[PDB]
């Protein structure tokens, strides 16, 4: 719909951190989902906003009940992106890293069968370097 096609166009015009303002604030995760399979990695992860980073890791984790390797991949590639000398990061980054954390404690008991188990469990390992 009108949301969708707003957001094919912000990313093919390259304004992506707009396309994922958008994405974002309609508290939807198949509205994420979808602007993630319409977004260049190699763009967004050259770049995304911190504040963008840190929100799409709690949106994606918010909920991992279908948890799958595009989500995941992006967990960890927003991971690694966060920026430890900004400012804002470094004081919402724990908060945001912690509720992630659970959640993916969560998951790993939820879902232990899971096609991403392990790699969530390596996602807690990494998680504790960063905190």
């Amino acid at each position: 719909g009108a949301m969708g096609d707003s957001i094919k166009q912000l990313l093919m015009a390259g304004q992506i951190n707009k396309a994922f303002h958008q994405a974002l604030l309609a508290n939807d995760l198949g509205l994420v989902e979808f602007t993630l399979r319409h977004t260049d990695s190699n763009q967004a992860f050259a770049r995304l906003e911190q504040k963008v980073l840190l929100s799409l890791i709690q949106q994606i984790s918010a909920d991992m009940t279908n948890h799958n390797e595009l989500k995941q991949r992006y967990l960890n590639e927003a991971l690694l992106a966060i920026n430890m000398a900004d400012p804002i990061t470094r004081e919402h980054a724990p908060k945001v890293l912690t509720e992630l954390y659970r959640n993916c404690q969560q998951f790993i008991k939820n879902s232990p069968k899971n096609s991403q188990f392990s790699n969530v469990r390596l996602l807690m390992k990494a998680i504790i370097t960063y905190r």
